C-alpha cells in the first residue's frame, strides 16, 4: 500500500544501447536465425508493481513477453528464445537478480537503476552483455 523498494524500476523503458548481446546469446545456445532477428530488436520494457507481485513486460517486433513474480519465489518461464527455464528473482542491495536454470545450465540477468537509466547485465559463463534502457 505504501512505497515499494522496486518502485524505482517502475515505468516504461526503451532500449538505447547494447554491447556483446550476440556473444551472450551464443553462450546461452540461441540458434543463428533467432540471434539475428532478436539482436535487431529494440524492445520496450514495462515494469509495474502491485502489492508483492512485480510484472516485467518486454514488447518488441521480435516477441512480446511478460513475467510476473514474487521476490524469492521460483517460477516457470518460457524465454523469448523458447527456453523452458526455472527462474528466481531476488533483490540484492537495490539490484534485481534474475537466475534462470535449464538443462544443467544457468544464466543471471541483473537489472539496476543507474542515473536515469535502467541497466541490464546478462551473464553466461564469463560472457557479459550490457543493455541500457532509458525512460520512454
Ligand atoms: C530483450 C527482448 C528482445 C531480444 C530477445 C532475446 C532472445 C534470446 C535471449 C533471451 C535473453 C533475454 C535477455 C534480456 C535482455 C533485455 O531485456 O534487454
Amino acid at each position: 500500500r505504501g512505497s515499494h523498494m522496486c518502485d524505482a524500476f517502475v515505468g516504461t523503458w526503451k532500449l538505447v544501447s547494447s554491447e556483446n548481446f550476440d556473444d551472450y546469446m551464443k553462450e546461452v545456445g540461441v540458434g543463428f536465425a533467432t540471434r539475428k532477428v532478436a539482436g535487431m530488436a529494440k524492445p520496450n520494457m514495462i515494469i509495474s508493481v502491485n502489492g508483492d507481485v512485480i510484472t516485467i513486460k518486454s514488447e518488441s517486433t521480435f516477441k512480446n513477453t511478460e513475467i510476473s513474480f514474487i521476490l524469492g519465489q521460483e517460477f516457470d518461464e518460457v524465454t523469448a528464445d523458447d527456453r523452458k527455464v526455472k527462474s528466481t528473482i531476488t533483490l540484492d542491495g537495490g539490484v534485481l537478480v534474475h537466475v534462470q536454470k535449464w538443462d544443467g545450465k544457468s544464466t543471471t540477468i541483473k537489472r539496476k537503476r543507474e542515473d536515469d537509466k535502467l541497466v541490464v547485465e546478462c551473464v553466461m559463463k564469463g560472457v557479459t552483455s550490457t543493455r541500457v534502457y532509458e525512460r520512454a
